[PDB]
């Protein structure tokens, strides 16, 4: 995918980048190389880097405090981004934009991990804040979210439903409620799903310190809001 | 799927209704039934229909000179749609906001169409013009319109591309000239792959009077642009 | 080769089935069987037979008016479809939906003479024939050209048409619940057709083992 | 089912092949074609054929003395076959080794009037049975018993059997052509009563509820 | 698989060998040729042969008290092995030790057979009783056709599968650990603990010899009994 | 299993690849074969071998001080590897990746199974995570406890809490590593740095090989 998660947990997959272990969104490639240099190019093009290079087995994993440490296999911090921040569990994502960021912690969660067989055959699956660096910066009706299987998407009941291989496992039950709806995601991290003349009928509704947030349809089934912009490249 | 394609011909399918055959958006649903009735509806609430009913085996079909006819069991019109005119190719779309329309005559096709797989387990395909809330009406980085092995991408290099399967197929080869593209299409139907900064590194070129004109990722693989649009409910 | 021609005697075989013999339609089998039973498989999972178990070598036969009959191995009729009407040429056909049955008169066709196959109608299909569009016997096809032309080849060389063309893009070939083989048009038109028909009633065409189009009906019968 | 009959008087069915008409093993296609051929497919992909597709009307149609003949709407043949041997009852079977080939003369029945042969000690097969094993064709069979026996069912009921009946035994058909009854140690229980010169022979359970032996071999391809 | 089946019943085959028919361990091949000749090869290489040449039409077959006929044409024999033991059924088997040999009746058999997808693809196994390997099975140490498979575990049960449902056993655990299944040299399975004791036993035995024990194609576990003929 | 044990003489099956005998890793199959040669299949296509084809009776054996030696009827080495190490015990592997190889020394003890190290995988194991050999199982636990038990009654824990992990070091160190890359738990031993490998033996042994020997 595009997307790495946490020290924690329960199953979204990977945990880790190990070596010549890439994350890639069209372009973007954000490879951890051979010689433990983390590096983010363009088509053929360096943009970023620790220059960490010179040096074997390094591995790209992120802490659960936020932190970006490559390790060196026996498990030395070869660099950190140091910015660290709550407990919690974080993802860190390459973004249309360019750049990577983790966001965290959590901030709401659906509840409808599944554990099983859970794949990526490519992508399509985070609506971006209303951001406005980048998108979906949402979700119109006849307008999706997908990992595989799964996905998750806005009626034209006006419901957001959530669906595992044609049947419905998790839904807004909003459905006739309204007509033009879309569901946004606030610049807060509160998802909301609102109507043709904007009124919520449905949202997350747990918000923090406005700053970018990042709603997610993760490899578990579960859909988790994302509540950090903590560090970035760019 | 959920447009219809009139009687002209890559064999993009359907190029008829017949008889208890739907056409599906969401919930939303114009089917041909049981009766020559031609009905739309969303779930059971009823919106349009011809009223044409109680007769047998009257099929919908839609026209070149954009009619959308249901004929007869032997050949006569049961009801006309009525506004009639130029002579291709038709869509006949549901969308998004709840109505049924046509466009055509159509007007810049990629020219890159197969007879071969042409397929659809389900969705979703079509990007809208500019205006009610029926969408796509641009597209993205990352962001598509697919039917089923054939999708249409958006990449960061700047280049709009034709996957069949995983293999690229027709492509802009915009690749690098602007960093954060789109494609959408205009008032007068003219795609336009612009950049960051409003310059629009191509363009499908032709165009007509503006109105609401629509593209479809054909199911021939064909990428094609048609407008007018001559009727909805 | 699922048809059964019945008798009236000019190429088209089937013209019986004999016992250890059947039609067949991928899933849809037809057989005749070893024991007297006239039997119809899905798959395997028997769905319909004559019921008639209890004789030998017995033979199905379909008549002259149309009544299909199964006889014994002598001559005396243990199951009989029923119904049966005028008189020359009509098909027992095993269709796509499961139905098991049968059209007559002879109605229209070539006069050319010496799977893939059956057009259906509107109503089970096939309903139309379209342009690349297509029914093949086996050297033998009635196609529909986009010079908007209905040919019949014979190992690829014209033996029966329409003689319609240059005129179209638009045309499809559909057969009407009255009879009618009509060449339509982009846009509803007539641009050619077969003359004459009967009445409102499902009806067939089918490319015959003999270079022909029979278009066969009002119907007779059905399972 | 796939052989073709004699024109017999017998009926044991089919005696032609016909116009869009064929036989079948389930991979194989054997069927006239309309332009004169009668061809063999495997899958799609000719095989053979008789490279007539040129004459009438056709139809395909096999002798009295095993002699294929394909012959027009106007009677005349426009390829046959070869070799015209004997003079009774053959088979013209398309194998299980793609071979298409004629059996002949008759050589034993049993009297009593898909997957149906047991081809012989040769190269190809059933070749041969034993006991839950049996040859079927439509209510009946011609199954192996554990108990030693030979019958012949016709839906549950016993045509014709070997009266011997035992323990280890398979039936077995000689090369000369005789069926057998053979046994564990390798006794014989049973056997055919005759036979004939040396050679391809083979065993169809028929339409006509007997055995049969065609007990030939007299072309193929 | 490199085993012939006497021909006495039940299911599993080979229960003859046809005509360009042969058994195979890696390298050894010992096919009924063509023209009547039964050959073993290790390689290109005739190792050892019927050497009945110039016939036609003969068929290997192993008979039920083990006489092994290349039977002809017609049923005539053409040659046979030569020994015979008494009744029961029997395997004729090619071997590490670069031979075919029959051993036979049997003497003790699960009690598991079963009818339906009776397999193979490769390879190996039976267990040779004591000096030609598996004289011995380990513990991570297996035997297996197909969709079964048995073997030895560590609370020492010895155990059969089909495909990963056990279907019989010796009902053995924490009886030990050492733990170790072996043919005895004669016929007696023996499971047994690191302090070679046995946990579990198979009852019978009879002669000493030569023995076998073999995981069928047919879900028995059976072993025959004799050590009747070799090349 | 695919792990082949030094003679070194203990309960860990394989002390020996005999001759219709052999490792596979689903694909993966080495053999030894009844022709003297050892052979690497993937699938069929024959990848690796010896081509020692033609000598006889021959065995596949695992070195004491960790050559493997391919011998005679006749006790004779018809190939060597070629490079050893010191002494104890090794363990030959076929092993994810189709590389045939060598692990040695033994390092700790605790006193699909195996668990590669740093370059291959698992390469690593959470709560959840299992190694498993038969009456027996490594887990980690996310008490971030470390247990080895077998049918579900234990053997030998780390006894140590949450999102603990388990790993295997750049150099022979067993780690009990904390959702936040802290040691909760740990082997004790360095050795020289290398590939190590883990393997929980057929003895309700775990062990682990390191420094690092021949390869294909």
């Amino acid at each position: 995918n595009n997307i790495l998660f946490g020290l924690s947990h329960e199953g979204s997959h990977p945990q880790t980048l190990h070596a010549a272990q890439s994350l890639e969104l069209s372009s973007f490639r954000f490879t951890m190389q051979s010689d433990c240099n983390l590096v983010l190019f363009d088509s053929d093009v360096r943009v970023w880097a620790s220059n960490t290079a010179g040096a074997t087995g390094c591995r790209a994993v992120l802490q659960s405090d936020g932190l970006l440490v490559i390790l060196t296999a026996q498990n030395t911090i070869r660099w950190s981004s140091g910015t660290k921040g709550s407990i919690g569990n974080y993802v860190l994502v390459l973004q249309p934009d360019r750049t990577v960021t983790i966001y965290g912690p959590g901030l709401w969660d659906s509840g409808t991990s599944n554990k099983g067989s859970v794949v990526v055959a490519n992508n399509g699956n985070s609506i971006l804040y209303s951001t406005q660096g980048n998108h979906p910066q949402t979700l119109h009706a006849t307008q999706s979210l997908q990992l595989s299987p799964y996905r998750l998407s806005m009626e034209t009941d006006c419901n957001l439903v959530l669906f595992d291989r044609d049947d419905r496992v998790w839904s807004t039950n909003t459905a006739g409620k309204g007509t033009g709806c879309r569901a946004v995601l606030q610049p807060n991290g509160r998802m909301d799903v609102l109507t043709n003349q904007n009124i919520a009928v449905w949202t997350s509704g747990n918000s923090r310190s406005a700053g970018r947030y990042v709603f997610v349809l993760q490899p578990d089934r579960n859909l988790a809001i994302y509540g950090g912009a903590l560090w970035t490249t760019g």
